[PDB]
């Protein structure tokens, strides 16, 4: 029961995150991948994970952020991802939906951590809204250099699933697809997602799952969650959920390496 997308560095959490990370642990969860967004929540991330048990982090460049991205960012990340908290390069990708930074300013960006990990040979974490074709073009020809890829909180066309699939990348699956009003589109797919791709996560505090029963709705969303999501994932899959656990935790550890 790993959650691959915690946002733990976010202020919702401030206030009491060392309760945020005890209930995951006391529920069932046995890791948390904290994202890092930039530079400074990427070094924030870090702290965070080795502040607390049983947690990793990413380090890179959001698109929205990719206009900050200078050399001397460069040379920030690849320090931070010799630390072992650090396990993945991201979040990082492109979103030509927002356009809070240019395209061009996030192909820069995109193009030069995909480098990042070819050369330290780590997987990446990444992110793609309304991009799929150009997101494709430039990252297709790093697969076979690179250990892996993930493209989290996949919310896209069964076709843009299978082309992802059809490449090896991991699809990352979160509560989206408890909301009877907007996630019916997903859960349809998710019986097509091959096992040893499928990796579940919360984001954190955001997307509280809809159909949670004990109703502590219109809230933050939190890790301690995750085994619901599992559960209602494994049911429209029609596996069952300790197996679904084990499975996905083996491509956790396959896709990060890590012992958790
Ligand atoms: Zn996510």
């Amino acid at each position: 029961m790993f959650d691959i997308g915690v946002n733990l560095t976010s202020s919702q959490f401030a206030k009491d995150r060392d309760d945020v990370v005890a209930c995951a642990f006391d529920a069932g969860v046995n890791g948390l991948l904290i994202t890092g967004t930039n530079l400074r929540e990427s070094q924030q991330a870090q702290k965070l994970a080795r502040q607390y048990s049983s947690c990793w982090s990413t380090a890179g460049v959001h698109p929205h952020d990719s206009s900050q991205w200078q050399a001397a960012t460069e040379e920030a990340i690849i320090e931070l991802a010799a630390q072992p908290e650090v396990v993945a390069i991201g979040e990082c990708g492109l979103d030509f939906n927002r356009n809070f930074s240019t395209p061009e300013e996030q192909e820069r960006a995109f193009v030069a951590q995909l480098r990042i990990a070819a050369d330290l040979n780590m997987p990446v974490f990444m992110h793609c809204r309304d991009a799929h074709e150009r997101f494709m073009t430039l990252l297709e020809p790093w697969l076979d250099k690179l250990p892996g890829a993930v493209l989290h909180c996949f919310t896209g066309t069964r076709e843009e699933m299978q082309a992802c699939v059809a490449h090896g990348i991991y699809i990352g699956i979160t509560g989206w697809v408890c909301d009877e009003r907007r996630g019916l589109e997903l859960r349809e797919l998710l019986p097509l997602i091959p096992a040893e791709k499928l990796l579940i996560e919360t984001d954190a505090p955001y997307l509280l799952p809809r159909d949670l029963t004990p109703k502590p709705s219109s809230r933050r969303n939190e890790p301690a969650h995750l085994p619901h999501i599992l559960q209602r994932i494994a049911h429209w899959r029609g596996e069952d959920a300790a197996w679904l656990a084990a499975t996905t935790d083996a491509n956790v550890k396959t896709l990060f390496g890590i012992a958790f």
